[PDB]
């Protein structure tokens, strides 16, 4: 029997609506047509990451090996969670159990935001620090881009050391794997930014439709960060 479940999850990756039951040395993501068991082994690292409209957060789960379903391989779990969302957890174990266990990093009895209540019970069982954004700010206040990625929209997050991109695909560059990143411009009037990123591995990602307030903020910090811009 679980230690506790979250109920009725919104999953963007894979898409569906999720429990996440919680056990000692895996979790389960069970949905009405698939499930699957997740060891948190396999687990490489958590990110909580603000939504530009400031009322939704991702909780990104980055994985190896990736689950399957189908031909389909999902190398990240993304969760998306609405910031006004409230959850009681009471654990399934005794009060002395959770202290040892975990080292008094949770209680039996927790409240609190839905978010914060998984990222908290997520932190503990892979034993993981949560990966947020470091100082980048954006337009407005945003600590993201948005852009589109391989046709689809999506947000991007300049990290403290990396990038990530939500959602469709997902997509995590450290630092240290960038050999260099360029800007290009069109002719539009709007959203006529375009930011790329060339690996050492030589893999190439193309962030596109970036406004030119926000390619700004970018331009910033990728000299901040002493990246290596090729023209
Ligand atoms: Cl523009």
């Amino acid at each position: 029997d679980a230690i506790c479940i979250f109920r009725e999850l919104q999953c963007l990756t894979p898409r569906g609506r999720y429990d996440i039951r919680i056990y000692p040395t895996f979790l389960h993501l069970h949905g009405k047509t698939f499930d699957y068991k997740i060891p948190y082994t396999t687990v490489l690292r958590l990110f909580l990451l603000p939504h530009k409209d400031q009322r939704q957060m991702f909780f990104v789960i980055s994985l190896d090996p990736p689950i399957k379903q189908g031909q389909t391989r999902y190398h990240f779990l993304i969760l998306l969670f609405s910031k006004d969302e409230d959850i009681s957890l009471t654990l399934n174990m005794n009060e002395e159990e959770v202290e040892k266990r975990f080292e008094g990093r949770l209680t039996k009895n927790m409240s609190g935001s839905l978010y914060e209540m998984v990222s908290r019970v997520m932190k503990a069982l892979v034993n993981r620090k949560i990966t947020v954004p470091g100082n980048f700010q954006g337009h407005s206040g945003a600590q993201c881009i948005t852009c589109s990625y391989k046709a689809s929209s999506g947000l991007l997050y300049p990290l403290e050391r990396g990038f990530i991109y939500v959602h469709k695909p997902p997509v995590h560059i450290r630092f240290d794997e960038i050999s260099f990143v360029n800007f290009a411009r069109g002719t539009t009037t709007t959203r006529s930014f375009d930011f790329e990123i060339e690996t050492k591995q030589g893999t190439q990602y193309t962030f596109s439709s970036i406004e030119r307030e926000e390619y700004g903020k970018l331009f910033d910090f990728v000299n901040a960060k002493k990246l290596n811009i090729k023209n």
